[PDB]
């Protein structure tokens, strides 16, 4: 309801219903040399550079100014000094957000109801090297007297996407670390899969969970266990291949694990922002204490930016307004993320959760139901593929896809003397030129009456060859992507989300629509059991039951 | 545009307008005891029973009637035969689309300028069966005299998603064949890191490229060669380790890659359908070429029940109308697709490009610009991981998101003597249950009143808990997730993707929208090269190409 009354806000939104379709990029370009200078920011980290070129994005200087002055009405700046001083923002669960203080490296005090959180989050920091160091070491031996090899995380969600993106991402900095692996669903095949090819000797059980109650985790937990025990038969030696990341010691010591071995975080600490807290354990494993500290002290310079710079020149308000344009004028559903890098693989899904399960909401902090569009559908799949399959839709759909290109200019692998990544660069910035500039039915019917076709050929394909263009994109490119910068472009992100988020005065933080889902999912559970039709539920969910118990043993 | 020319369409469009808000999921449930019965259909294949349960969408008989008058006065029909019987219906390439001709197991004759395209369909299937007998039976030998451990596809797009995630799904039925990788991205990550893990003496090379002339195909192709004979040294060698699948004869010998080594498809072959031809030969190497002929027989069952059944019970085109429904209709962005399935991890990203490089289009056959949608974003990831990561917004958002549940009854790994499929199973079922029937103010209410919340406790958190419901999915259920079945489902969706293009009169077979971006590509290329600042594009252009510059020297 918020949003809706604010006189920024609707000074926008008219502005838009007059001149919205009148923006047109080529035109922009063409008439401001300027542009590129005037609507882009670059960043020295002293450990790389980040250019965000936000300049082919359909905004002027006076759509800038009425969207900064919107985020500043909207109290975007009271809103993260609120969060950095550990105030309980996360309103609806009562609780503090402070994924900042896990990367806060600087050590500035950050008190919650009474005490300093730095020292519970540099013991637990500490601790966590003490044993990265003991298992990379060979020190940590095994029921058997052997190193470790293999270290399985299982986990769910917020314990599971984040260890897995940044381990796929940071690939190159895990030479002389044990292979790590990460199951997650709940499907047998998951944790099945897994085991086949891992020896109980030298494999290591990371159990990752916040409450330590969800039923997928300690489901895979527990056939783990039994899967380590049926080869090392010896209940007590399951201190020796299994530790826990969570806030609960009673479920831990419950399973079987010692509250040494055990790794906390808090309860400020939201599992999609919790890859910097113990849940990245197996990150440190896998790269190596160092390199997980550069990952920590990226998004703490990043945390820095946000905290310090004029909304003018902030990167994640500036991501987050451009993205307040999309969704709330031009009503654009989706975010494309699309990083030229096969690193990256993983990381459009991990904030297709960040985003989504933070701004997928509908009620306000007042309890009001917003009357506005709120959380955008992300999607994406890394660069140069995504071009020969889904791009077709990007330039000649019927949809408005903000989409936001990244890449590393330096690659980890300069094979041939760099021939793949200059290609691969040059496809970065050929497409959004393309977006940009399309090609007009003119420039398209010139092109055709050169290749020779008849009048009759050349007007049946020629509308085909057009591209109206006119299609938004921001460039994101950093110097190299290593542990540092990865923690810098993501918690970049982590501000945007939390930027727009305040914007819809909605809570990024909590995740109530998850209940509904496990509370029906616990009362069929037991429904599945035997050969009797079930009938307790809509015809639907009646009819899919007696399906699955009749198919339950038909022989193929 | 002949869709909003159309009658049915119109009066579709009128009735929608008038009555569409009214419809409520829960209360069509609570009103019609039949509605499972009169929303349903199972088919039985003789090989695996499918359930698809689209009674949980917003629709009525009498909707659904509209729908299926338009689908008829759209002639879909009349279109269907037309490709079936090799008739050009790619109109903007002036080709035919004959995929079905690939699977034709009754191989019953399709006449295409004036021969039967069976005949040379079967000799390549049959060198494809001889060849793979060779390889691994271990016949085929490498230059040392090594059988072959590995297999490496490089291609990209319709030439790799398809083989990469079918040989992903049925990894239970790969026992026996040799390890295979799928290399594609010219991101030089890609081939870098699988080359590293491979012996050129027992590595066989397959160059899927219909055209042969695609740059990362092609320079992935003469990547892997340098590096092979590196080792081996004589020109001689790489007929015994390269092998190609293409349609340019030409090009495969200007490689060094000598014909009865090229496995030939047609250009009637889709590349986004191609993995039914010799481009699904890494299928085949992996599962063995019994159950390639079962995938293939799977997509031929589904073929005849398209060509053979009432429209009314006709699976694809009750799929695609119900999606013309929400696009056209509701103007729904997006198709979620979520198969509870670990196995079918790349499915939805396999349709995300099958689908949206098909129709999205914005030009239909006569020319005409469309003045409504046309293809919708495709998404999603396996179940029950979504539950943890985007739910949220499906379920509390702000957007209406139509979604596909899929999952077989049977799984490959009944562990736990069937305990972690029971609990997938009954989240597949909760979840679509919940997103029908939501959760009330008043439900919500007695909950937190039973959960012992005070008055101020129960009121800032009843709404959140709230949940309006009302979203509607299709439930596909499935016996067993074998080779036969995933064909079916394959080719399923296939013609779900040609019955929407068909209403919406646009071409789903070419795929102009990549030219302008390969072109500007070409462009660029050349300009990085240089220490010398761009000046010849538009500002943002030539930006990001002299940061690039600036920062290919930085040391870090
Ligand atoms: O097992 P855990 O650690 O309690 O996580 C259980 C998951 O449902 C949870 O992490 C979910 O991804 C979100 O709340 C993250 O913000
Ligand atoms: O190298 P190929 O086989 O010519 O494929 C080149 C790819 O751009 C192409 O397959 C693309 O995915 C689509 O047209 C498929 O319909």
């Amino acid at each position: 309801a918020a949003l809706t009354r604010n006189p920024q806000f609707q000074k926008l939104q008219q502005w838009h219903r007059e001149h919205g379709s009148e923006l047109n990029l080529r035109h922009l370009f063409d008439t401001d040399k300027e542009r590129f200078n005037h609507f882009s920011l670059t960043l020295n980290t002293n450990h790389g550079h980040i250019l965000l070129d936000y300049s082919k994005n359909l905004v002027t200087e006076e759509v800038m100014h009425m969207l900064l002055d919107l985020a500043k009405s909207r109290g975007v700046e009271a809103a993260r000094e609120s969060m950095f001083n550990g105030e309980k923002i996360n309103s609806t669960e009562d609780r503090a957000v402070l994924h900042v203080a896990l990367r806060n490296r600087s050590n500035t005090p950050i008190v919650v109801d009474g005490k300093d959180v730095m020292p519970e989050v540099n013991k637990v920091l500490d601790k966590m090297k003490a044993f990265c160091q003991r298992v990379r070491s060979g020190d940590w031996k095994g029921y058997t007297g052997k190193t470790i090899t293999d270290v399985i995380n299982i986990g769910i969600g917020g314990s599971d996407l984040g260890p897995l993106m940044v381990t796929e991402a940071l690939k190159p900095y895990s030479s002389g670390g044990p292979r790590v692996w990460f199951v997650s669903n709940i499907d047998g095949t998951h944790i099945a899969k897994t085991l086949a090819c891992l020896n109980p000797e030298s494999s290591l059980f990371i159990i990752a969970s916040k409450t330590f109650t969800t039923q997928e985790t300690i489901t895979n937990a527990k056939t783990a266990k039994d899967w380590f025990l049926l080869s090392a038969k010896d209940p007590s030696t399951v201190a020796k291949h299994f530790v826990a990341l969570s806030t609960n010691t009673a479920k831990v010591k419950e399973f079987g694990i010692d509250p040494q071995n055990m790794f906390e975080f808090w309860d400020w600490v939201g599992g999609r922002y919790s890859l910097w807290s113990a849940i990245g354990l197996s990150i440190a494993l896998h790269v190596g204490f160092d390199n997980f500290e550069q990952l920590l002290s990226g998004a703490h310079w990043m945390d820095q930016h946000f905290r310090t710079t004029p909304l003018e020149k902030n990167a994640p308000v500036l991501l987050a307004m451009l993205g307040i344009w999309y969704i709330n004028c031009f009503g654009c559903e989706t975010q494309a993320v699309l990083p030229y890098d096969q690193y990256l693989h993983r990381f459009a899904a991990y904030f297709q959760q960040g985003d989504m399960e933070s701004n997928g909401k509908y009620i306000t902090k007042s309890g009001a139901r917003v009357d506005h569009q709120t959380g955008p559908i992300v999607w994406g799949e890394p660069g140069t593929n995504g071009q020969h399959a889904f791009y077709q839709l990007i330039h000649q759909g019927t949809k408005m896809i903000p989409c936001d290109f990244l890449i590393p200019v330096q690659t980890q692998h300069p094979i041939r003397k760099g021939l793949h990544h200059k290609i691969l660069l040059a496809n970065f910035l050929a497409q959004t030129e393309a977006l940009m500039k399309g090609k007009s039915t003119e420039e398209a019917r010139k092109e055709l009456q050169a290749a020779g076709k008849s009048p009759e050929d050349l007007m049946k394909l020629l509308p085909h060859k057009v591209f109206e263009g006119n299609r938004p994109t921001n460039s994101i490119v950093f110097t190299k992507l290593t542990p540092f910068i990865l923690g810098a472009l993501i918690a970049m992100y982590e501000h945007k989300i939390f930027v727009q988020g305040v914007v819809w005065d909605i809570n990024s933080f909590d995740q109530w629509g998850v209940e509904l889902g496990k509370q029906l999912a616990k009362k069929i559970e037991p429904e599945l059991d035997g050969s009797s039709p079930v009938t307790s539920h809509d015809s639907s969910t009646n009819g899919l039951i007696n399906f699955i118990k009749q198919q339950r043993e038909a022989k193929i």
